[PDB]
């Protein structure tokens, strides 16, 4: 099936745009990446940097993950991100989102050989 690394790219990477494309960005992207198929995923973050720069985070600042595991890493620089958050009106199958752009440090969990991002933990 889909590898964990491929799943991270599908759920979290959008290098095509530099910021939140428009007020409709999250509605379009949550659907097109298949994040509304079985339910409305309540929150998700997209990162607008190159794949190379996000993979490099696995050699940056080691920090504890929210779940207590020790394989999380925080970026030294800020990155361009978009947060998608489920609105009040939203009801499956018609999921609806608010789009918010920010520049923040990202925290990701890394695994494997090669050692690559597999989950998005937080932004700070």
């Amino acid at each position: 099936k889909e590898t964990a690394a491929a799943k991270f790219e599908r759920q979290h990477m959008d290098s095509s745009t530099s910021a939140a494309s428009s007020s409709n960005y999250c509605n379009q992207m949550m659907k097109s990446r298949n994040l509304t198929k079985d339910r409305c995923k309540p929150v998700n973050t997209f990162v607008h940097e190159s794949l190379a720069d996000v993979q490099a985070v696995c050699s940056q600042k080691n920090v504890a993950c929210k779940n207590g595991q020790t394989n999380c890493y925080q970026s030294y620089s800020t990155m361009s991100i978009t947060d998608c958050r489920e609105t009040g009106s939203s009801k499956y199958p018609n999921c609806a989102y608010k789009t918010t752009q920010a520049n923040k440090h990202i925290i990701v969990a890394c695994e494997g050989n090669p050692y690559v991002p597999v989950h998005f933990d937080a932004s700070v």
